[PDB]
């Protein structure tokens, strides 16, 4: 309807369908990286209306890009989406300023429905009635406390991930994945292996 | 196959909500215009939606969500509001709401609330000054009032002096002073011109 949009993904079937989906809306495509290195310029020079970000793109992951594009005063749509289910994830896309948090794996008719809600100046996260309604709302609130690194460093030991492949793929240090590793099993009050297995089990992550 | 209770005293909103729910084949089971006999009656009927009214006599709209929330009610809530009240939705989300629809900004927006919540995320207000611009302070000073001070709040706003708040409240002028008070400290207003001129920066209405 006169709107254009940056893609941010290297999967390359989600590109596809994202790009499917955006022209089958009559959306512009001004770009498609597969990067973030570079997606905080190139989102600041283009300009498009929205932006979609998977959250888990190389180089600066995808929330790192949107806490980056807010803190420097961007004020267009950021929808991030993902290629796992990761519903806690939600919340803390919310207090870093996005405008959508999309799962890719139950479609991309989502994408679209959150397209239109931030075209409203609405918002479209997803909803953990375990956090209000339940009993896993005391796990539920300790997955809210973690830290932007906290989280990905939890997502890569639930991959199966090393100390030296996190600390690679997060460009840090060895000592620095240890450390995320402390604070994370604390906050999560986990102290073994086994017992965050039952607690991603529990909330099934 | 969708039934729903409305909960609403706005003669003009009874209707607009009633006709976009048959609009979408979704059954009205109930029109109540109080809150008193909310709670009791929703679980009653057990509809998949409960669509409410902030500003409903007798039990505050959020206080029928909190108390449908704690006694495990596991439906969509989707809380309204005549004004914008986009502060007043963040409030609604932590409490448990699926959705913050503004009246004031059209019925598509509650169908889009609905359809956001079957597909398991939420459909809430967005806030730019939280994380862009010059009035972030000012903004998490809002989302930090309580239940109470927001309606004493808006009341001041609306132009009710201490007298009405007492018994639209149904509490003492006294009570009335000290939540005051609180919410003046709370939002570093001294003055009512303070009160003023930071509803007005802030837009409230």
């Amino acid at each position: 309807q006169g709107m254009n949009a940056i893609i941010i993904d290297d999967h390359p079937l989600a590109i596809a369908a994202i790009r499917n989906l955006l022209i089958k809306n009559d959306i512009e495509i001004l770009a498609e990286l597969t990067e973030g290195g570079s997606a905080v310029q190139r989102v600041e020079t283009l300009k498009p209306d929205i932006v979609i970000i998977d959250v888990d793109i190389p180089g600066v992951n995808g929330i790192q890009v949107l806490e980056t594009l807010r803190k420097r005063q961007y004020s267009g749509i950021i929808i991030i989406v993902s290629a796992k289910n990761d519903h806690f994830y939600g919340k803390h896309c919310a207090d870093a300023g996005a405008n959508g948090f999309v799962s890719k794996k139950e479609g991309m008719n989502n994408i679209i429905a959150a397209i239109e809600a931030a075209k409203n100046g609405y918002c479209y996260f997803p909803f953990s009635l375990n956090r209000f309604v339940g009993s896993l709302t005391s796990d539920q609130q300790k997955l809210d406390s973690l830290s932007k690194q906290e989280i990905s460093v939890m997502r890569y030991i639930l991959d199966g991930k090393d100390n030296n492949d996190i600390a690679e793929k997060m460009f840090i240090s060895n000592k620095t994945v240890s450390t995320y590793k402390s604070r994370l099993m604390e906050k999560l009050e986990c102290k073994s292996l086994m017992d965050l297995y039952t607690f991603a089990q529990r909330n099934k992550i």
